[PDB]
């Protein structure tokens, strides 16, 4: 191993309500050292949220962020 | 469950070298949704590090932080 001496962002919950696209700084996926793979929406307040890719608005932000 | 819709800080690595007590803002333990329970030293740069309680300097910071 290289040097993964840091905590791992593992999200297991899934907020049913969507978040404000005006406060979603950046998100990212998480898995491997987690019970299940899920998305993580981080706002500008360093607030990490858990979102499942099986929603209709979750993949909406992931698609609006990773544009072409 | 209440509302744990956030990522979980799970540390599995253990830095062999100690950290600078002049940059250790605050630390905390982590477990439950993690493969193993470990400590987490967070500096002022929002840098989360993993430290095991089986070291000689790790419990040193945890004891110097949770004074009486």
């Amino acid at each position: 191993s290289p040097y993964s001496s840091d905590t791992t962002p593992c999200c297991f919950a899934y907020i049913a309500r969507p978040l404000p696209r005006a406060h979603i700084k950046e998100y990212f996926y998480t898995s491997g050292k987690c019970s299940n793979p899920a998305v993580v929406f981080v706002t500008r307040k360093n607030r990490q949220v858990c979102a499942n890719p099986e929603k209709k608005w979750v993949r909406e932000y992931i698609n609006s962020l990773e544009m072409s």
